[PDB]
């Protein structure tokens, strides 16, 4: 079976997007939320942006479960490099993560250094990490915006070979900007599976920009990704990153399996929301407030839509199952006529229709008023 | 090229699971909107449901533009059908939508059938279907569940040829319940349309319950797929139905040609969320309010990030670009060190962080308050 792990970056990726980052106790709770969550690994933070940044991800190094991997993002740079390990180094399984850009278009515009260059860059970043860090820690690489070195591709290849011979273990894979499809992503992460073998963990890391996030990662994972990296409801960058709760529950109905406790996904999302002040919206996938409503038909049973109609229960996310039948809630006509047929009472459509007059006369003089079923075969 | 038509289910898909369902106005103001964003075809609701559901079918059948397609769903039921025609038979290109189940769980246990009976089914209903409309009209047959037929797929496309044979224009694939991931569904479509060729048009319908839709809709028109059903804000049954405004602008970046007026998305997104009272989610792709900010870096320029950094450009969906710098904005120091950079000013660190104040004590001293570049110059 694929071995897949779920790697967490809401504390990076999703606090810098933040219109009000988090506060030290803020980042705190929301790490203890990923620990109880039980994903494979944390991301901090990028501790050289700033001292609080710096402060928070020794605080959470500290506090991490042994066996827990933590990172922590770097820049390809000796200096930000020291500081990054500094920041990480008491965590029982700290991993540095170093990131530079690989695209065509980065090289050409953004950089403005010859492709031998690049390989130049990459090798020494990611040589001078080893030589800190020591044989036993994880080094992770991301080429950034992978997803658009189409006219390079090759070249990308000889980048991540690169990034392995100088000491990375780990090949993170970036749709920074979802610019077109998953199989185009998902076919240049197939090449460099082919090319990486299994020298390197291949990782992947998507943006929600044309909404395809989880698809691509998903379809990732049957090309040989081992490793996704995603977000607590769906923060990060511009329309965030990959969705945790939408990967984890994907995997899981294909059968894969994952660590995640899937039932504390609602009360996880619940609270996230709360500290972000982003509501979660009615039709969000998994944890949208409206998404187990089967109210179709209402135009003209309960039991056969759900169990025709449902990927999952709602309790295997944690969330409580609302869809309940009432005689006082308009349609309760179909409630009454079912209950009087398993009584064996004989009652006329008029009949019906006057029970479901007579039982809402005795809901709206209750203060929210419930009627028993007892009750109403004793108004027969 | 590729030829892809957009088909719109907002008005019945859509309408159908809201929970205050729209009176005909409101049918009528969506349907305007999308006969201005230029769908290919409308689907304008299921007329034999109701009386009144049946008079807006008529109303718009009446309504529509002559040559745009106007569908109504109908079961596979001769009375059914009948009133079905009745109602769109005044559109100029009237299309008649036939569903039944073809998963192998849906034959076995809710239908409860053998496999030539669904096939006897299937070819009576949609024989009747062109008995009555006659040689020229558009029959769309639908497989109900076709996304989960996995363990009796090779019935299914015998059920397909049996309705193509029996009149069918369309053949519709439904991803019904999303439940497995985009590739699985899209092998589906594929050998689908390997027996199919090009005796019909193949149609897909994904719903999100996984939150793959867009990218199993997308992916679908790459193995021959010539027409997507979708809704209007990701409106429809559960987590909804294929969003319209992510899956146009994912395969217009694909460079394929669609008809979708883009710039009509946004202003159309802002009203059906009027119309629906739910409200659009902050990052939620193409129509988010927050997703075209750049903040990260504000823990330590703009017209990088908006280069490399953007799938399209605000104004190509219909929104204005908030996205500026401010001199009074905290980071306004960045701004004010450029402008006096530009104008060739040298002014030390304090200065500048001085200057930083001076600005901010003037705008918190005006009613909203802008500090202009003329007048900053002047203060030094
Ligand atoms: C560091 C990298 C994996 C990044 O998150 C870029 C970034 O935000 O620094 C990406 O989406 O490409
Ligand atoms: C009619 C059909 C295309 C359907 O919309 C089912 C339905 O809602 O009647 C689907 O998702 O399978
Ligand atoms: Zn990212
Ligand atoms: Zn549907």
């Amino acid at each position: 079976p694929k071995t897949i792990h779920i790697q967490d970056v809401t504390l990076r990726d999703g606090n810098q997007a933040l219109k009000r980052p988090w506060t030290i106790d803020e980042k705190i709770e929301v790490f203890d939320l990923l620990v109880e969550l039980n994903v494979d690994g944390i991301e901090v933070g990028f501790p050289s942006s700033n001292e609080t940044e710096f402060h928070t991800c020794q605080v959470l190094s500290k506090r991490a479960p042994k066996g827990k991997p933590i990172a922590a993002l770097s820049r390809a740079n000796q200096n930000e490099i020291a500081v990054t390990w500094e920041a990480i180094q008491k965590a029982d399984c700290p991993r540095m993560h170093i990131v530079y850009p690989v695209s065509d278009f980065s090289i050409k515009h953004v950089l403005k250094i010859s492709e031998k260059e690049v390989l130049q860059k990459i090798r020494n970043s990611i040589s001078f990490a080893r030589s800190i860090v020591g044989p036993g820690i994880e080094i992770q690489f991301s080429g950034e915006h992978f997803g658009d070195a189409i006219e390079n591709f090759a070249f990308t290849k000889e980048a991540f070979l690169t990034a392995i011979e100088a000491g990375a273990n780990i090949i993170n894979l970036p749709n920074t900007v979802e610019r077109y499809r998953p199989m185009v992503f998902v076919n240049m992460v197939k090449e460099i599976k082919d090319v990486v073998k299994d020298k390197a963990i291949i990782s992947i890391h998507t943006h929600n920009d044309l909404g395809m996030a989880t698809a691509t990662s998903v379809e990732s994972v049957y090309v040989g990704a081992e490793q996704i990296e995603v977000a607590l409801n769906g923060l990060g960058e511009r329309a965030g990153n990959t969705n945790l709760y939408e990967t984890a529950i994907a995997l899981h109905q294909n059968g894969e399996n994952l660590n995640i406790n899937f039932q504390r996904i609602y009360p996880t999302a619940k609270r996230i929301s709360e500290l972000t002040g982003i509501p979660i919206g009615e039709k969000t996938p998994i944890i949208g407030e409206d998404i187990f409503s089967h109210r179709s038909g209402i135009h003209q049973t309960l039991h056969q839509s759900k169990g025709a109609y449902r990927t999952f229960s709602p309790e295997f996310v944690g969330r409580m199952d609302k869809e309940t039948i009432s005689f006082t809630n308009q349609s309760g006509h179909k409630a009454i006529e079912f209950l009087l047929h398993q009584r064996g009472i004989q009652v006329s459509k008029e009949g019906i229709h006057h029970l479901f007059s007579l039982a809402k006369s005795i809901s709206s003089r209750e203060n929210n008023r419930e009627i028993t079923e007892a009750e109403l075969v004793a108004l027969s």
